[PDB]
This record gives structure tokens, sequence and C-alpha cells, in this order.
């Protein structure tokens, strides 16, 4: 068994009362940090099951909301320890 990544998504922002102007802002040094964009318009691609995110842009979103790679992916495993 295993999720998706919008459905990831979705429990990042229950569990810590976010919405995707938070994700999107919180990114922002980790964006510059890491040389990795991440656009409003592609966020709201993940989050709708509009697009899977590529290999960059997953490791950017697990380094912002300090989660396992390998869990915001969708694999069926420990929320936090990979990267």
């Amino acid at each position: 068994m295993q999720t998706d990544t919008s459905n990831r998504l979705k429990q990042i922002m229950a569990e810590r009362n976010l919405k995707q102007v938070d994700i999107l802002n919180l990114s922002i040094p980790f964006q510059k940090k890491f040389g990795i964009k991440l656009s409003k318009s592609t966020l709201s691609q993940y989050v709708n099951s509009v697009q899977s995110p590529d290999q960059n842009r997953i490791y950017l979103l697990a380094k912002t909301l300090g989660v396992s790679e390998a869990w915001l992916m969708g694999f069926d495993v420990p929320m936090v320890e990979s990267k």
C-alpha cells in the first residue's frame, strides 16, 4: 500500500494548520540555499494532483517541511527518521 504526494501535502496542512501560502513562503530561504525554484502555480498543481514533483522539488519540500523524502513521495514509511 502507498499514497500520493497530494495526500501527503494535505496531511501536513491538517497537522500544522498551514495553507499553500505558508508552504511556499517557508520554502523561499530553501529555494535560495539549494538553487531549486518553486512557483505558486506549480505548488497548486501538486496539491490538486495535476503533476507529481520531480526529484529536485521533492528534496526542496522535504527539507522545508522537516519530513522524510520517501514519505513525501507517498511510500508507506515513517514521516520522520529519507533525504
